[PDB]
């Protein structure tokens, strides 16, 4: 307790001297609170005019529109501690993961270059503004390194001056760069060295592409076994213990030297021990902690959560196959069992799953699977909407399966070759797509981020009819030469002034591993589409009088935006469609 958080707490204090109070009327059950402060500020969704002047019929269309317009009472509830099997079943697992995930990697400290470097091309790092304006300029000055090294050489001491949280069925938990560069330089490797790629943890998909999961999918359906499963967990950062926490930290068992001392702190300091600052409008700001819950940066989040959730999922597999029959108390001869389950079948059974962060999909051995739920419900990893003890429902067709907010459909090209592509409602595309995030956008900086979501739709979406005109619509109304940019950067192949059909080749035919015939595509009239009906299924407009006088009209849209932009050198991409060619 206080030992650990004090020193944090006692620093705060003293710097708002003039306004601490111990608030008697303070909200909280679940959070420890310790005083309050005075301040007063807040980030609302801007419009892209590109996007949206090109997609006139969306205009009037409701689950559109709305997406551009305007639970913190579960971030304060509590989770039971696990009975005693739960606990020995988690240990277990989590010392045998590890040691998979280690065989063929070695951990190892991020530097402060490829910490430099990646703040100096855009990656959502979820730091603060302050002594400098911008990441960008902290890391160019040597004072900063100071405090860093200050506070550095305080965690090889176990001990904690200034990593506190920010708080703002979502929670984000900013960091000042200093607290940031800490997590990164112990715990960065995790995602810098691929962890959780497919190849080195086979459930994971770390680094895959939206390209790759479709196939992926498909090629779990094809194992002998049960449905598919994908259960959503309610809350799944509210619901990880302090006994998750403590297993996620067996990774330094794996760790030597200076660099296990900053890992071990990291775990220790910050997360299994958190100092929270959060503003209530009563505008105050209090100063709360918490042992439990995930509060980490969004990347370390990212590959904790996947093992986490790895680490479940298998559990589930042994409660379906009975490898164990009570989570009250495992027998010395079920831990035998249970060691004996994870080294004979273990990688055959992480290999039946997909995993990315919180979200899963399971093909199970058999339908034993659907009702065991004593061991997921016990570790807190309480389904999303669906009673305590209902069985599961699967899905008996993996293009069925809902992934990653997507499903996949099977496409046949003319020639015989068979695509596996990512959908979603198109709504919710076209919705995103006219939504940018913060101020000062120039009509460049907008034209170019409206660019970056047309080129994604010709390269991921392109089997949509009103996807790719819109695509072509929009290439064609940006100057041609003009670079795509995106302010929060799976690998993103439409990031690119190559051709467009260039990079479809490379990523559908040359570097498609389950595409056999590398025969290359020579125009955009040679890739197929959706039938007509499910297109309409998965929200086309097609069939309509509003999309027919669009897509007649759309020369006239692309000179509106052309006008607007003024005298600067623009392609027509829109020829490239059967029905524009003459
Ligand atoms: C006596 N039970 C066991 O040792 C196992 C159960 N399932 C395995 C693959 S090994
Ligand atoms: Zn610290
Ligand atoms: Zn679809």
């Amino acid at each position: 307790n206080l030992d650990i958080i004090g020193k944090r707490i006692e620093k705060i204090k003293q710097e708002h001297e003039t306004s601490w109070h111990y608030d008697q009327d303070h909200p909280y059950k679940t959070w420890a609170y310790h005083g309050s402060y005075e301040t007063k500020q807040t980030a609302s969704s801007m419009v892209n005019g590109v996007v949206r002047l090109l997609t006139k019929p969306w205009d009037i269309i409701p689950m559109v529109t709305q997406m551009a317009m305007t639970f913190k009472e579960k971030v304060d509830t509590r989770t039971q501690e696990p009975k005693e099997g739960t606990k020995k079943l988690m240990k277990i697992t989590a010392e045998w993961l590890w040691k998979e995930l280690g065989k063929k990697k070695t951990p190892r400290m991020c530097t402060r270059e490829e910490f430099t470097r990646k703040v100096r091309s855009n990656a959502a790092l979820g730091a603060i503004f302050n002594k400098w304006k911008s990441a960008r300029e902290a890391v160019e000055d040597s004072g900063f390194w100071e405090l860093v090294d200050k506070e550095r050489n305080l965690h090889l001491e176990g001990k904690c001056e200034t990593c506190v949280y920010n708080m703002m069925s979502r929670a984000i938990w900013y960091m000042w760069l200093g607290a940031r560069f800490l997590e990164f330089e112990a715990l960065g490797f995790l995602n810098e060295d691929h962890w959780f790629s497919r190849e080195n943890s086979l459930s994971g998909v770390e680094g895959e592409g939206l390209h790759k999961l479709g196939y992926i999918l498909r090629d779990v359906s094809k194992k002998e076994g049960g449905a598919m499963y994908a259960d959503d967990t309610a809350g799944w950062d509210t619901r990880i213990t302090l006994e998750d926490l403590k297993n996620e930290e067996m990774v330094t068992n794996h760790m030597e030297g200076e660099h296990k001392k900053l890992a071990e702190a990291i775990f220790k300091l910050t997360y299994q021990n958190k100092v929270v600052r959060v503003q209530r409008p009563t505008t105050v700001m209090d100063i709360i902690s918490r042992r439990d819950q995930r509060g980490s940066g969004q990347v370390v989040t990212y590959g904790l959560n996947t093992f986490t959730n790895m680490e479940a999922q298998l559990i589930r597999q042994m409660e379906g196959e009975g490898v164990f029959k009570s989570i009250q108390h495992l027998t010395v001869t079920e831990e035998i069992a249970v060691k004996n389950w994870l080294v004979r079948v273990g990688r055959e059974r992480l290999s039946r799953m997909a995993i990315s962060g919180d979200d899963c999909v399971v093909k199970p051995l058999d339908d034993r699977f659907a009702s065991a739920l004593t061991a997921l419900n016990d570790m807190g990893k309480v389904r999303k909407d669906i009673q305590q003890w209902e069985p599961s429902r699967g899905w008996n067709d993996w293009t069925q399966v809902p992934f990653c907010s997507h499903h996949f459909h099977e496409l046949i090209m003319k020639d015989g070759r068979v695509l596996v592509v990512p959908c979603r409602n198109q709504d919710e595309l076209i919705g995103r797509a006219r939504i940018s995030q913060g101020a000062g956008w120039s009509l460049r900086e907008t034209a170019c981020l409206g660019k970056s979501y047309a080129q994604m739709w010709s390269l991921m979406y392109f089997h949509r009819r009103d996807l790719r005109l819109a695509a072509n619509a929009i290439c064609s109304a940006v100057p041609s030469h003009w670079v795509p940019t995106s302010r929060t950067t799976a690998t993103h192949e439409w990031m690119t002034t190559e051709d467009m059909l260039t990079v479809w080749n490379r990523v559908w035919i040359q570097e498609n591993p389950w595409m056999e015939d590398k025969t290359p595509v020579e125009s955009w009239e040679e890739i197929p589409y959706l039938g007509k009906r499910e297109d309409q299924w998965c929200g086309s407009l097609i069939g309509l009088t509003s999309r027919a006088t669009w897509a007649k009209n759309i020369q006239t849209a692309i000179n509106q935006v052309r006008s607007l932009i003024g005298n600067e050198e623009y392609t027509d991409y829109m020829p490239s469609m059967k029905r524009f060619r003459r």
